[PDB]
């Protein structure tokens, strides 16, 4: 029917079921609801009932036609700046977990590696995004802004790889019913994550970048 973007974009509250279990609306936005519905052996496309459903919801914030220095500031502060706050507490939570219930089968073991990795890849990125990418985008330069853009989307393609490896490593982040306090409450902070990480490349990737491009 419409992209994974802006079916994530327009309603409210899709975002949430539209990722549901394997649903790629961020770097793989522009893909139409016809092919992750195709390779994904989903229904025909009730999913269009459940959009229908909270379609009837009001308009928030079509950031479809916001400017571009707020999407910058909007990402600044509300998904740069909360990885950078739950990934740290992430790594002691999953080294806790590794060490305490290191008896149990179902122990997620390699978790705090992978979560150190994306947090040494994304901290990187970001910093590249601020310093680099963003300040250029601010000034009105976003035409020429292929190569640092399309250098942006090769390490969005990279943190992918490392979500799904998280994801494989927790069972599709689903915890065991021998799971303690800290290790369910971590499984949260995980799909927390990729909840916002998957908005947050969302939005660069869908709404930011080609609208640069396009001398927006
Ligand atoms: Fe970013």
């Amino acid at each position: 029917d419409q992209p994974l973007g802006e079916l994530a974009l327009s309603i409210p509250r899709a975002s949430a079921l539209f990722r549901k279990y394997d649903m790629d609306y961020a770097a793989g936005g522009k893909q139409t609801l016809a092919r992750a519905a195709a390779r994904k052996e989903l229904d025909v496309e009730v999913i269009e009932a459940e959009l229908a459903k909270l379609a009837e919801q009001p308009i928030e914030k079509d950031w479809r036609s916001a400017p571009l220095a707020e999407i910058i500031d909007h990402i600044i502060v509300r998904y740069h700046d909360r990885h950078r706050e739950q990934l740290p507490e992430l790594i002691l939570q999953a080294t806790k977990v590794e060490r305490v219930h290191a008896d149990k089968p179902s122990v997620p073991k390699g978790l705090t590696k992978y979560l150190t990795m994306l947090h040494e890849e994304l901290s990187s990125h970001m910093m590249k995004e601020e310093q680099i990418l963003f300040p250029m985008i601010k000034q009105g330069m976003g035409s020429q802004a292929m190569g640092p853009i399309s250098v942006m989307e090769s390490l969005h393609d990279e943190a992918g790889e490392l979500l799904e490896v998280i994801k494989h490593t927790t069972n599709n982040v689903t915890p065991p019913p021998e799971a303690c306090t800290t290790w369910k409450a971590m499984y949260n902070g995980i799909n927390e994550l990729i909840d916002d990480l998957m908005d947050h490349i969302s939005l660069e990737n869908n709404v930011l970048f080609p609208r640069a491009l396009a001398g927006e």
